[PDB]
């Protein structure tokens, strides 16, 4: 309608209770009010590369509102270009704001060099004049031909040699930078390595329970022994029968009385699960694609040593605990007592066998997520205090409380499950 070239003194918002008067950028959504002249010359505005929706009924010749478009631009200049009728272009300075990445998962956290890693997560964007960068600690940077593709969810490289152990891990692009949950061969907060002698009794942590589960090492090891769940020709049921053949047990204690913990120590006195509801459980896995898992979900139980220990029951330990003593009746004595369970086989209310393709995978189960009880139902009872991660059970198996059931059945399968590296570390 107008005739002239447009032009723009700065750009404000258009609620009333803005903490701005103006604005350099705005996310995207965010609706913005132009101040200018002869504004009504604009035909067409582009975020980016974004075309914008402009209704007549809001642009007079000194002021046009105008929301950013949704979509992330996939070529990024800074710049809202106005078009006017002639076609002509006259371009703004103006960024559009974007979410910093999100940093989630990493495929194998204790990935050999060579292997292939995918870390996932959200927002990884990658342009040419602002390349996203993997730094690890404060003097080395990912190698960019280490990197074979960029999704916004995913990034894929090949592991190098020599990335730094133990140190921290910031994704970075454009839009800013952010912690990855996790560090390259991480051992914090590490409970069972089945490899390294605990720091408090000088103990390399196995068995302490009824029944003993295989720890060995091999050409198949992620990192020296590992701990096993399963066999080769062992069926387990579709229904996920009671089958101790899948279970695997840390009680502490040594038939000790007094219980000193001068042998199997508590595993809160081995790591720090203080404010537990921010930290997770973690550790690699590997299932065989000839053993795939396919039924009896996993229960990760944690307990006290009122609830468990290894010894005899009525013994007091250090701490004035009666101890429960050797008992398999704790994690399923209908007290609304949490625990995770971890079942990959059950995807979209359906049962499919569950490997991993032979390869070391890390698996993170927040320690906030222990909040189902045996029969699959909402636990009733929550952590209360760090005294309660002392022992610990894994036991994949199907709970039915008094004949009823919540969980869901599978498909008969002979999984093997290696499970090593059983850590808990911080949520950020
Ligand atoms: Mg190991």
């Amino acid at each position: 309608l107008a005739s002239g070239t447009p032009t723009v003194y700065y750009i404000r918002p258009v609620d009333v209770a803005s903490k701005d008067s103006l604005l350099t950028s705005a996310s995207l959504q965010s609706t913005i009010c132009l101040v200018g002249d002869n504004l009504k010359s604009i035909k067409g505005i582009l975020f980016n590369d974004q075309a914008a929706v402009l209704n007549t009924s809001y642009i007079t010749d000194h002021t046009l509102i105008v929301s950013v478009p949704n979509e992330i631009p996939s070529v990024v200049t800074d710049k809202m270009y106005m078009i006017t009728a002639s076609n002509d272009t006259i371009p703004y300075d103006f960024q559009v704001t974007i979410s910093a990445p999100s940093v989630v998962s990493m495929s194998n956290e204790w990935a050999k060099a060579g292997e292939e890693v995918t870390i996932t997560g959200d927002y990884f964007l990658d342009y040419d004049n602002y390349p996203l960068e993997i730094k690890v600690g404060k003097d080395y940077t990912l190698p960019r031909e280490a990197i074979t593709s960029i999704e916004k969810t995913k990034i894929t490289f090949t592991m190098p040699e020599d990335m730094p152990q133990h140190e921290d891990i910031v994704v970075s692009d454009k839009y800013g930078s952010t912690n990855a949950p996790f560090q390259y061969m991480d051992n914090r907060g590490m409970l069972f390595d089945f490899d390294t002698p605990n720091s408090v009794t000088n103990e390399v942590l196995g068995n302490s329970g009824w029944h003993d589960r295989i720890i060995q090492s091999d050409d198949t090891s992620l990192s020296g022994n590992y701990m096993q769940i399963g066999n080769t020709g062992v069926t387990m049921a579709a229904n996920g029968k009671w089958n101790d053949e899948f279970s695997f047990e840390y009680w502490a204690g040594n038939w000790a009385n007094p219980e000193t913990y001068a042998s199997h120590p508590r595993l809160c006195d081995v790591a720090d699960f203080s404010d537990w509801t921010n930290k997770s459980l973690k550790f690699e896995m590997l299932i065989p694609a000839d053993a795939g898992w396919g039924a009896g979900p996993m229960q990760i139980i944690f307990g006290s040593p009122s609830q468990i220990s290894l010894g005899n029951a009525g013994v007091v330990d250090v701490n004035g605990v009666t101890l429960a003593g050797c008992n398999n009746t704790w994690f399923h004595a209908q007290n609304g007592w949490g625990r995770a369970i971890y079942m990959p086989w059950y995807s979209n209310s359906s049962a499919s066998l569950y490997d991993t393709g032979d390869k070391w995978v890390t698996v993170t189960i927040p320690l906030s997520d222990f909040n189902l009880e045996f029969d699959g139902n909402s636990a009733t009872k929550s952590f209360s205090s760090i005294n309660d991660f002392s022992s610990l059970n894994i036991f994949l198996i199907k709970g039915a409380y008094n004949d009823k059931s919540v969980l869901p059945d599978g498909v008969e399968c002979t999984p093997i499950i290696k499970i090593d590296n059983i850590r808990v570390v911080p949520n950020k």
